[PDB]
């Protein structure tokens, strides 16, 4: 359950 992202979409 990996994330293209970190820090660039969360909400």
């Amino acid at each position: 359950e990996e994330l293209p992202w970190d820090e660039l979409d969360l909400g």
